[PDB]
């Protein structure tokens, strides 16, 4: 766009980028891997029209700082950003949509911090607990994240998706894809660009490594995670090739407060590239509902 | 049985138990992950009954000795321990019967030592060749093999696997069986007593971890593999959670001898324990009623 406006901002002991468009009610969205801001290439335009859009590099993406080790993207922690995130921008609270990690931080943003989100909508993400009570017992979804206990190993990771100009990662998105031409040559090198700054990969893992390893995954007891308490929305492709539906069945024991969801059967994981309209609308709607 | 009777053996620099029944032409059985010689329970007596059976527990299982390091556990030497127990054992050859990484040790025997197999029979085991060159360019392969990338982490493994008397490592077979009751309560009871062997449960994880490592799996070198120059005869159970067909199809480049393969459409990776009467059947078809 050429309204789209960069700006770099500091919040909990980190610099962040976002992108920003329109003015009015602040709505944030927040990406997951192995993407960045420009996956809502689509959707800041549309709701720009009447909303206050920033969409952050989340920490270690892209033009974000990227703290060195593990211990760095605890979700606490990548939570507390966008806490910090919101008070930087001049709001008491937020509309936070969240597609994938981003999808994970928003729950725990919302159940922890429920005075700073007005309204939660997720993307393709499971609930913590969800994911950490059940994955054990799913084979399906134990075999839909293979990769998540690939990332776990040191160094290996990094080697394979970079080679041959990130190959794997570039195959990875199209075999997630409900058409696999949905990324053009220029998408491409805009993402192969922010796949290419410096600590950005190693810090991408670091997400799985903090948060997704085999001592969460197969925790034998359950977690304590506040309930939400703010109007939720989930939008849901459900030809999710890394995630089983086993995992957003029953969100309402996780949430005291209205609680939609809205399924696309034939959608997967990358739901807002698949259908940006009706994703828009859903979102629209369900903001401008009180 | 009251006829099974249990040895030991040095063979290859370690001390290898085995369980044995009947007389006979020779035949191995070698079970696979997280199994050990009592997979082969059905087949044992009856087999015993055409057979001289040996049920070896692997290097690093059960009975059988566990040297410390991932490095004691690459397929070379384990070909090599079955080597030297066919050696023990007294004879020239061996019919080779392999499950799962008894297998993927029966290929790598066969292929490097064909003259101390008399022929071949694999159960749910990818050709090594096969594995090696198809699993990075098969989604299907790389989501089954989640346990596979799981494995490679130091000691947490060890520690969840073995936790609550071996809670995950049973729920991780049910899952993948296609029949009920394979274990009943007495079997598990065996089963946990082998698992909990010192050593046992690293030594069996350091497979994954020597052979099929992510450098391993993502690797862009072909490997170099001779031919199979045995009679061989693969059960294929179509079911498996483990194993895509992927792995199984096109055998074409790698065995010039007689080749024959059975699919079992509605069994799974433990095809011995789900079709056992069936198993033993074409098993015996094919070594003792043979062609040319
Ligand atoms: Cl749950
Ligand atoms: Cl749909
Ligand atoms: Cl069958």
């Amino acid at each position: 766009n050429e309204m789209l406006k960069h700006e770099y901002v500091k919040v909990n002991g980190i610099k962040m980028h976002y992108v920003t468009q329109g003015k009015g009610k602040l709505l944030l969205l927040l990406h997951g891997f192995p993407d960045f801001w420009y996956v809502w290439r689509f959707q800041i335009p549309a709701l720009a029209k009447h909303f206050r859009v920033v969409a952050p590099d989340l920490r270690g993406y892209n033009e974000t700082d990227k703290p060195e080790g593990v211990e760095n993207y605890r979700l606490d922690l990548l939570a507390k950003d966008i806490l910090g995130l919101i008070k930087a921008l001049g709001e008491e609270h937020a509309v936070v949509v969240g597609h994938d990690w981003g999808g994970i931080i928003s729950w725990t943003l919302t159940a922890f911090n429920p005075q700073a989100v007005e309204k939660l909508v997720i993307l393709n993400a499971p609930h913590p607990k969800a994911y950490m009570t059940r994955t054990k017992n799913s084979l399906r979804q134990l075999q839909k994240s293979w990769y998540v206990f690939f990332f776990q190993v040191a160094n290996i990771p990094e080697k394979i998706l970079s080679r041959n100009e990130f190959a794997f990662l570039k195959n990875m998105l199209i075999q997630s894809f409900v058409r696999r031409d949905l990324l053009t040559e220029e998408d491409l090198r805009i993402y192969v660009d922010a796949w290419s700054k410096s600590g950005a990969l190693t810090s991408a893992l670091n997400y799985y490594r903090a948060n997704l390893n085999p001592d969460i995954i197969f925790s034998e007891k359950t977690v304590v995670f506040p309930k939400i308490k703010v109007p939720t929305l989930v939008i849901w492709g459900e030809k999710d090739v890394a995630i089983s539906k086993d995992l957003i069945v029953n969100m309402e024991d996780f949430i005291e407060a209205p609680y939609s969801i809205k399924y696309f059967p034939e959608c997967g994981h990358w739901v807002q590239l698949e259908e940006p309209e009706l994703v828009r609308k859903h979102i629209e709607e369900f903001i401008l509902k009180s």
